[PDB]
DNA sequence: GCTGGAGGCTAAGCTAAGCTGA
DNA sequence: TCAGCTTAGCTTA
């Protein structure tokens, strides 16, 4: 058997194995890429669970037509150019194996239109080599992905797919994470066209207490303690709930942020629960959410496919600095 | 800010950034490779720690001239051709990113000679573009690969590189995982010149005691307890330390494979700890070697860049059954 | 003697609670 | 005001 490249619509579908787990990981990579794009307004709208159709609609700067083709390639990005640009990122996307493989495993059609331009676009790659056809339409400044009958082409990840209400439920959790992490987004869900959740966005300078009672609970909201602690360009923000009588209901809560991005690394997690059994003596595990702030020279984020994980350079230093953090807290 | 296509290098150098995490990885996966292409002689040899030079030779199948230039390029391998072969998985390759990531961080330069060809060929791929060139050279029926100053161009990850030592140590730790994984090949280790570890390879129907005592130590023999516990398609076999008198020694060993792969799975290791924690006081989790045996389509492991996680199709049968053959196992 | 790095399910069905329609 | 349907939480695989 002969070492051959593999064709470009079976590699987009190995790295789909990666990036797309499930149609709640298609919602967070689509919703990442509006948000980089600085759009204010996503109206995410899931059809069968995510199976039948994930729509994500927002009113960022768009993609331009010619430019369309090469958004929907891999290994094609604008969100860097050479290594260095990697070393100090402030999007959330690095590389271009975020549409190629949604466009892979999936029905992918892109419709967008830039301000400057006046008329709007669709693009969906198709075929064994994933050629883009770009078709006129009608949408306003923004872009609109819909995902039709994700993994009809790969049988076997379609026998991974769980009924319709937990891949919703897992849905629900992404975009509750997402909305934590950038309180100035309105973010409108909807399933089967039935309104599940509607988060408001407070302006900069605003009451953030609203928005993160409709997404944590009230019962957080209300055994909140809202945190500041600072060792230098180390800042750890955020709202850790009290483990004096947090509920299992209350448990669930559990989000941490790096630099605005959805973390659930081994090092942040281990600190914290160090944090909570040192001055507690038991695993009570009390609901937290914590957005630390670091130079991104002293982390390195590409580590993980879905880019959950991080590599701190000071590991020693920012395990001990959010573990002071959560001491104070509990004080 | 326009939507361009990353360059090769930078291309293989963001796939480095997950795929290659430490000198370990690297030689986990050249190991890997070899293993595969059939080897029954492994010698490995690393210099400072694996950040000066990192040498893996075999007696493998090799690479003729042509496919030696594919060899080093990305998405090209001899392993799939199609979803269908991906389903029905009997290798440890999938994708064509770990030489490519490898050789896009590094200085790498292949060489191999299959049984059939007259002479040997040395292969390396250089430039922003890879372009690959392939020059004469010496070397029996095999292959081998030397990765000089991993991450020479890349001084973002140079920085976590930890020390000569530490390094060393998690090379020598994924040697002695892939030693126990077969027991049927020989794996020579050797740190700047001086051999470090030697595992002769124990021939079919063989006693398997004297290897596993080379790489786990005799306290673990002397607590060793065998198990074949089958139940359905599945079956749990392996060696498990008994938690009466377990030393923080032996506390290192825990190591566990899914159809012949290293898995750091969260399922498997939180099934085996909720066993250890039911049977047992302090949270004793003693040392086990156990080799999990699965239908090759009821579990997918095309899921992690560095492939020690696996998505079961079955997730709470086979937490419940590897469940049941721990808490067999501690009677 | 000092120094690195942190193990840790997941999903389906049934029952209870709250809101809307008769 | 009471009954039925939908959603959330809990338990077992
Ligand atoms: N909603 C959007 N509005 C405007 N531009 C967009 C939008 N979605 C995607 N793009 C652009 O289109 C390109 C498509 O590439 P993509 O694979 O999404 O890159 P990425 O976001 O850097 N990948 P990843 O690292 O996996 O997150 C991106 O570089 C974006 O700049
Ligand atoms: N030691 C070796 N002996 C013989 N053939 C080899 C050897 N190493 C690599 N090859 C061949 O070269 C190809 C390149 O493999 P590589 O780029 O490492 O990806 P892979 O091993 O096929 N998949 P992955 O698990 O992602 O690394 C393989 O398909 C093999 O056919
Ligand atoms: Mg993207
Ligand atoms: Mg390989």
């Amino acid at each position: 058997m002969p070492i051959q490249v593999l064709p470009p619509q079976l590699a987009n579908q190995i790295a789909a194995g990666e990036v797309v787990e499930r149609p709640a990981s298609v919602v967070k990579e689509l919703v990442e890429n509006s948000l980089d794009a600085g759009a204010t307004r996503i109206d995410i709208d899931i059809e069968r669970g995510g199976a039948k159709l994930i729509r994500i609609r927002d009113n960022g700067c768009g993609i331009k037509k010619d430019e369309l083709a090469l958004a929907l390639a891999r290994h094609a990005t604008s969100k860097i150019a050479s290594l260095d640009d990697l070393e100090a990122i402030i999007s959330l996307g690095f590389r271009g194996e975020a549409l190629a493989s949604i466009s892979s495993v999936s029905r992918l059609t892109l419709t967008s239109r830039t301000a400057e331009q006046q008329e709007a676009w669709q693009a969906y790659a198709e075929g064994r080599d994933m050629n883009v056809t770009v078709k006129p339409a009608a949408h306003p400044v923004g872009t609109t992905l819909e995902v039709l009958d994700l993994f009809y082409n790969t049988p076997a990840r379609r026998k991974f797919l769980r009924t319709e209400k937990t891949e919703f439920n897992h849905i629900d959790e992404i975009i509750r994470r997402i909305a934590l992490a950038r309180f100035d987004v309105t973010i409108n869900l909807s399933h089967n066209g039935k309104i599940v959740r509607q988060y408001r966005a407070v302006p900069e300078g605003g009451q953030k207490e609203r928005r993160l009672g409709a997404i944590c609970g009230t019962a957080f909201l209300e055994q909140a303690l809202a945190i500041e602690w600072q060792h230098g360009d180390l800042t750890l923000r955020g709202w850790v709930a009290d483990p004096n009588h947090t509920t299992p209901a209350l448990a669930e809560i559990q989000y941490c942020y790096v630099n605005g991005r959805m973390m659930r690394d081994r090092l942040i997690n281990h600190a914290i629960r160090q944090a909570c059994e040192d001055k507690l003596g038991a695993d009570q595990q009390p609901a937290f959410v914590l957005y630390l702030e670091i130079d991104p020279h002293q982390v390195d984020v590409n580590v993980h496919p879905a880019k959950h994980e991080v590599r701190f350079h000071q590991s020693r230093l920012v395990h001990d600095f959010i573990y002071q953090g959560v001491l104070s807290v509990l004080q």
